[PDB]
């Protein structure tokens, strides 16, 4: 699968969005566009050898690891450190067999139990997104703690810190520009934040605004979303147009008509 | 006032298109587009000015008329040729005063009881939108009559449809860039023929599409707009996006949130 390549070390706001530029350069083909949005592949029909992106991720400690990213909603599915490579619980058979196409040259593979949607993880790591740092020092100590899970240094509350911080800074910030714009200004002043409202009511809506947007009478949403601005007032959304430059992918919801 | 000059004669579908750029530009200061779409200037507080550009046309058989249009909604008030000035019953005293500043050098000025509306100008001439020939050598034939109306030449049911020619192939192919493209393919191919359904429920909505798109909940209407296509069937507009490539400018309605 393609590999794109980061490191925190000496992280500029450049690299971080020559990074992201890839990452979604990666993940979409060009041919799907919907009022200036990219659709992300559609599941039905993709062939395994397209299935997945492999992100490596390198810290100034010299340690990688290589998180598997899923095409079809950027979300990520697993990742190796080193001997071994763990897997979030399939959520059905299809992609538990598709997952057995990643990594296949590590000696030891394990599958976790629990799934890698933010509700669980929160749970296991005793802590909510609004509470939980991120910058390039969050992410600095989130590939540390990834890498250590294999020798046993790490514990679970801290492997699901870090899995809450690496899917906000990549996953969602190829989702959304403006995510990506909050990361950006983190460090441009080296700063380390938990994420505002805007950001969290973003994240939990990416799905309904695929929808939403794919489902418009002409850009004209149904029914509105409400979402929150960074001091936690509400916002509604009505149509395709304001939302153009936020959000940066779309998961595949239907046919455009 | 600034003129803007156009002959029929040897006209091509680049000088024609050349024109309504120029009116336009004109008509247009830049200052003010909501959704990508030029709107007019606001009549309360516009200095008289600045109220009015003029549009020199000339025929193959060298003869010319100097219309005068509104530049807060593009229409045409009036007109001269030679002696004489011409202008339709102003709709309030303002418009009244306006245009007393129109062609102040004519010797004879005259002012119609009638106003220059579709619904007054078709019962005089006899004759719907949807039955007068629009081209070049309609235009060509608009010129001389609107001319001849000076010397006694030419009966109120030519003058009407006449100015039903030139309102169209003027005013309306400045508001739509869909009505303007009509009129380059008569060109093209030289051909005269009536006005399908599209152009006339266009020309007719030109008002309520301008306050449906600045009354619009960031771009979707409250209310759907119904249009005709050119085969006569309905179509349904819900948001101003798939208008964006068909009116060009809109009259001034409210100020942009």
């Amino acid at each position: 699968y393609p590999i794109i390549n980061f490191t925190t070390a000496g992280a500029t706001v450049q690299s971080y969005t020559n990074f992201i530029r890839a990452v979604r350069g990666r993940l979409t083909t060009g041919a799907d566009v919907r009022h200036e949005i990219p659709v992300l592949p559609n599941r039905v029909g993709l062939p395994i050898n397209q299935r997945f992106i492999l992100v490596e991720l390198s810290n100034h400690a010299e340690l990688s690891v290589t998180l598997a990213l899923d095409v079809t909603n950027a979300y990520v599915v697993g990742y190796r450190a080193g001997n071994s490579a763990y897997f979030f619980h399939p959520d059905n058979q299809e992609d538990a067999e598709a997952i057995t196409h990643l990594f296949t040259d590590v000696q030891n593979r394990y599958t976790f139990a629990f799934g890698g949607n933010y509700d669980r993880l929160e749970q296991l790591a005793g802590n909510l997104r609004e509470n939980i740092e991120l910058g390039n020092g969050p992410l600095e100590e989130a590939i540390s703690a990834l890498y250590y899970y294999s020798t046993g240094g790490t514990q679970l509350p801290t492997l699901a810190r870090s899995f809450i911080i690496c899917i906000q800074m990549i996953s969602e910030a190829a989702h959304f520009q403006y995510i990506e714009g909050e990361m950006r200004t983190r460090i441009r002043y080296n700063r380390r934040s938990a994420p505002d409202p805007s950001v969290i009511t973003l994240e939990n809506s990416w799905g309904r605004l695929s929808t939403a947007i794919q489902e418009s009478n002409q850009g004209a949403f149904a029914s509105p979303i409400q979402l929150q601005r960074r001091n936690g007032s509400k916002f509604s959304v009505y149509d395709v147009s304001i939302l153009i430059p936020i959000i940066a992918l779309m998961v595949y919801r239907c046919a455009p008509p």
